């Protein structure tokens, strides 16, 4: 209830209070720790007419106390207000700057994030006056113009209307905006991105014509009001790639791999004051490892270590050359160098953790903590000479969030 | 009650129902996870006689079921023989085969150790008839040579009598049996490991002579049965060291680094039935990583990062040229090889977490469930291009288990 969190790299000590407003659970209990599930049944996604008024009093009551106007007459004739509304049709509809702090702050209480330093810079698109798919692709673009900024990239969110009934729900069903697609081929091996093999035949069963190439961008396929999906593309300009290239070994061109600039996840679920939100894409900038590390060398995904050390001229035969350690580092410095060659945004694991460390000192004063999960914090190579790794952390389920939900083609009423 | 863990590279699904069995708690509650402090409050360490007779049971009921004579009268005369020796003294001694079951399976739930695939191949040093230092300096010689096997090492523990009062309590106030000494400097830097530093002025305390170079192995300090410990250097011969070299960069040995074989923990205390061990070394071979990465590059431990990138030449102004990365897989590869070229016993992080995947597999199975940390067991570097990155473990307190303890030196009632 005073909780204390040490880090081992510089005997810094911080004290917990925030984790007293938690009201989520998660899935620990005093005989287990889950901190290593990775859907955990509570990170998912029905709620009636009774349970709203309470989430939207706490919602509330943080907001007006956050612009300094705590219990005035604004904040007990909006409490009210909202009520009466809540009274009236059993759902409610947020303030313009209602919806900006909720979705500022279910970034800020996102756990698995390591870029929160940035939560306060986050522009918000409301897109709540949406009817059709066609309206949802041109939000969208205008989305994917904003943030990526020639490069210069941009945090945004863009938001959709909100789940009433549960039968007339928006959703993105692609998981990201910008994917490469996934081709099974007849001897068994993937061209493409293996991650998206199941969706690009999804695609391609709602009428998508495939090039059938490694990095083809996927289509977007958008659904409206519980409405069947509809494919677009989006416009090739608005698509903003890096090749990579190595700043030493010059057969890295050859290797003909790129990356898209923008990271922006689509499938997630943002929930504020009890409202969800199923429709909700929102974006950043990288850091270097998720390409180069898991997009490129995961197992199940492009899986190009092998052919990086071959051409490196490695021992590959003993796993304990560390070959592929080896050909990790090269090429996540290919990433690394060929987006800051081209001026696109891009951030390494070392100044990203280093920023968190910076983020969670700046919580632990101004709010009283920072949920933090450090099993998604550490990153995926060189963990121990990152600042996070010694870092203890507590996790701790805050709102306004962000949750998981499950694909809308598994459960969907179709037509 | 019959939860899954799932991995994510390759699909596989697994059923626990050991984490039913477990007694100790975790420190994690519905509303918050722990799962990254370091030294919870729960995983450290006195009882009286009312608790100890179901600790008794608890321990002779999964003895005996598990040489296949489980209820028997072999059985019940047992517990009633433990019963009436808990009533006589208040306490009890533990079998021969008793003990060594119970040190077995203490490593064997240890769920931060990667290496328990070798948890039933321990060799058990019952030193429970010693009462002085200098017997305790021989039980330690022996285990050391004996462990050592001059270089194929085999993993092994040696046992000092239980606590009983609490006051008369065998330890070893090293924390490792060998371990390099830490000097601070006049400007403040520190020559050899800087972890020990406060042991080694211990040691100087209580009458050491300081060589006051690097890689000085600390003598050992010895309390037999409550009484104030005792200096005895470890006959050089028996402690094994491999000088560490490249097998690309000739540059390597001038670096003049070299590490000891035998990784050999002594500051832990083993609990079984109840009662409480609070000397009790024991020691496996290394992974790789806990020298090339931790000892070596920690910034609180030794520290070499920035020598090494100098001599490999490297781009050491930007982070984000990877410099630190590229120069910590030079240093893992050369762990490697040195103490393979010496016929040293070590093993790589990649081959260390697929056995533990093995491993996995087999405690489930034939146990059903294997409670295991992720934050620990996923390696210090390279953490997703190893298999263990991928596999949801369920954290749980299993018991035998090895616990923590406080440092003698802050807790003896001195002389
Ligand atoms: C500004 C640049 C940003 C960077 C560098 C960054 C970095 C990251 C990284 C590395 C992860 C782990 C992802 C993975 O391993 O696949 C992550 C997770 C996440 N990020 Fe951030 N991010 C950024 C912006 C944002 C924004 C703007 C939002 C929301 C508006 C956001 C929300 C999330 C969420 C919700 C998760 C994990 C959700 C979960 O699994 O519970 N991020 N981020
Ligand atoms: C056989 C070779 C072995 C290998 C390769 C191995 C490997 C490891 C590693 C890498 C760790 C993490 C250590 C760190 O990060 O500092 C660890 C932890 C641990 N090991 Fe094993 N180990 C071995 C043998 C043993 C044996 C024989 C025992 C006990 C009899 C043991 C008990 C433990 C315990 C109790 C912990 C962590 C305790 C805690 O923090 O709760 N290990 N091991
Ligand atoms: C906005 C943003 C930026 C970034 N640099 N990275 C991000 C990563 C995720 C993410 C979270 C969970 C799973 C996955 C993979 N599907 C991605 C995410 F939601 C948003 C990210
Ligand atoms: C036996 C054995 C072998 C090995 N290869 N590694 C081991 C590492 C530890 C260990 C556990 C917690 C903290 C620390 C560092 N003080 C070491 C340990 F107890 C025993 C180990
Ligand atoms: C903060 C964190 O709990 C701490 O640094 C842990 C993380 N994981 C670890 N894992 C291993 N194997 N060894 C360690 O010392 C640590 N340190
Ligand atoms: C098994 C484990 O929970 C799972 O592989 C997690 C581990 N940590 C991660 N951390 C990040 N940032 N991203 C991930 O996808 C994962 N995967
Ligand atoms: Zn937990």
């Amino acid at each position: 209830r005073f909780l204390k969190v040490k880090n081992w790299e510089t005997d810094v000590v911080l004290t917990d209070t925030l984790h007293l407003k938690s009201t989520l659970e998660t899935g620990c209990t005093e005989h287990i720790c889950m901190g290593s599930i990775m859907l955990p049944s509570q990170h998912t996604r029905v709620a009636t007419k009774d349970q709203l008024f309470p989430l939207a009093k706490e919602f509330l009551d943080q907001y007006y106390s956050s612009i300094k106007r705590f219990g005035s007459k604004a904040h007990m004739d909006r409490l009210e207000e909202v009520n009466k509304e809540i009274e009236s049709t059993s759902t409610y509809q947020l303030k313009d700057t209602e919806l900006i702090y909720g979705a500022k702050h279910a970034w800020r209480n996102a756990s698995r994030c390591v870029g929160r330093i940035q939560w306060s810079k986050l522009q918000v698109f409301d897109a709540r006056d949406c009817t059709t798919a066609h309206g949802m692709f041109n939000y969208i673009c205008n989305h994917v113009k904003y943030a990526t900024n020639k490069g210069n990239l941009r945090s945004a969110i863009t938001i959709f209307p909100q789940r009433t009934d549960g039968k007339h729900d928006f959703r993105v069903w692609n998981s990201q905006l910008i994917r490469y697609a996934g081709y099974k081929q007849p001897d068994g091996s993937t061209l493409g991105d293996p991650a998206n093999v199941q969706f690009t035949e999804i695609c391609i069963q709602q009428g998508w014509k495939a090039p059938r190439g490694r990095f083809d961008v996927l289509p977007l396929l958008l659904q409206a009001n519980g409405n069947d999906p509809e494919l677009f593309q989006i416009p090739p300009e608005l698509v903003l790639e890096v090749p990579i290239r190595h700043p030493k070994f010059d057969w890295f061109k050859d290797l003909g791999l790129k990356w898209y600039g923008l990271p922006a996840v689509s499938n997630m679920l943002l929930e504020i004051g009890g409202l969800e939100f199923s429709a909700c894409p929102f974006s950043g900038w990288y850091m270097g490892t998720e390409i180069g590390v898991r997009d490129y060398c995961d197992n199940s995904r492009y899986n190009i270590l092998e052919e990086v050390a071959k051409k490196m001229d490695l021992d590959m035969r003993k796993t304990s050359s560390l070959w592929k350690d080896q050909a990790l580092v090269e090429i996540n410095i290919a990433v690394l160098y060929s987006f800051q060659s081209d001026k696109v945004t891009i951030v390494d694991h070392h100044s990203a953790t280093e920023s968190f460390i910076k983020h969670m000192e700046n919580e632990y004063r101004c709010r009283g903590g920072c949920p933090a999960d450090w099993v998604w914090i550490v990153p995926p190579m060189s963990g121990s000479i990152t600042p996070v790794f010694h870092q203890e952390m507590l996790n701790y389920r805050l709102t306004p969030s962000f949750e998981y939900q499950p694909d809308p083609w598994n459960t969907h009423v179709w037509k």
